[PDB]
This record gives structure tokens, C-alpha cells and sequence, in this order.
């Protein structure tokens, strides 16, 4: 219905807000765009399915994300494949890896904070029926 497509707008609308929060974070610079094949060869052998928060605007802009669950496992996906792609105890992985999960942690606390429960809950249960 057009009460369904509304709502499905405004998580689209709240998802972009935080996306670009999290785009705009100097930390998560590295997660802003696609790994660069040159300067990086390795990462499309050993990443299955590369995520970054270009392409997290991107599907929500596609109308990929009917509900926050949905965005956020994409949000866990950008910080396990960084976890997996640096795995030593050497700093620069080391400092990717604390980046990656304060990605995931400020996602989760954004959330946490601005999303009312009940809108969630209706996003699924709207979903459900689909
Ligand atoms: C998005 C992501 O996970 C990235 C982007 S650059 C990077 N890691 C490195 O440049 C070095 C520190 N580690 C390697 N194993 N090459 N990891
Ligand atoms: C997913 C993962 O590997 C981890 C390990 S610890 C963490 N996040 C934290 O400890 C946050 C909540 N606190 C900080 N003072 N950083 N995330």
C-alpha cells in the first residue's frame, strides 16, 4: 500500500543519514570505497563478497534494505571481511581491525539511539507479508 511504501521511504531516508555519518568519519576512510585492485592484489581472492559504504548508498538506493536488519548485516559484513583481510598482530592490520569495529560499534550505537523500536518492528512485519 502507499502507508507501506511511506515507510519504507523513511527507513531509506534514516538509513542514507547514517551511512553518511559514518562516510564522513575520518577513522572509516578506508571503508568508503571498493578496495582498489593495484594498490591491493590479494583482496578479491581472499574476500568473497566485498562491502564498503558506497555500495551500502547504493542499495539503498535500489531499494535493497526493507528493514534496519537488513542494513546492518551489510554493516557486519564491512567489518568481518576486515577482520578475515587482516588477521596479524602487526599495526597495520592491527589498526584496520580497531577501525572496522569501531565502524560496527558506532553503527549499532546510531541505531541504538535514533531508531524507535516499534518502526523496526513494523518494517518487518511489513516484510514478513511480502
Ligand atoms: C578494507 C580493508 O580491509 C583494507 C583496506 S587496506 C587493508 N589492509 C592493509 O592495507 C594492510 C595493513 N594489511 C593487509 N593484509 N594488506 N585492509
Ligand atoms: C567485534 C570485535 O572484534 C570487537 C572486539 S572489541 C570491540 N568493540 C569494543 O570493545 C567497543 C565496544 N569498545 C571499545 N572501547 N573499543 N569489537
Amino acid at each position: 500500500s502507499m502507508q507501506e511504501e511511506d515507510t519504507f521511504r523513511e527507513l531509506r531516508i534514516f538509513l542514507r543519514n547514517v551511512t553518511h555519518r559514518l562516510a564522513i568519519d575520518k577513522r572509516f576512510r578506508v571503508f568508503t570505497k571498493p578496495v582498489d585492485p593495484d594498490e591491493v592484489p590479494d583482496y578479491v581472492t581472499v574476500i568473497k563478497q566485498p562491502m564498503d559504504l558506497s555500495s551500502v548508498i547504493s542499495k539503498i538506493d535500489l531499494h535493497k534494505y526493507l528493514t534496519v536488519k537488513d542494513y546492518l548485516r551489510d554493516i557486519d559484513l564491512i567489518c568481518s571481511n576486515a577482520l578475515e583481510y587482516n588477521p596479524d598482530r602487526d599495526p597495520g592490520d592491527r589498526l584496520i581491525r580497531h577501525r572496522a569495529c569501531a565502524l560496527r560499534d558506532t553503527a549499532y550505537a546510531i541505531i541504538k539511539e535514533e531508531l524507535d523500536e516499534d518502526f523496526e518492528q513494523l518494517c518487518e512485519e511489513i516484510q514478513e507479508s511480502r
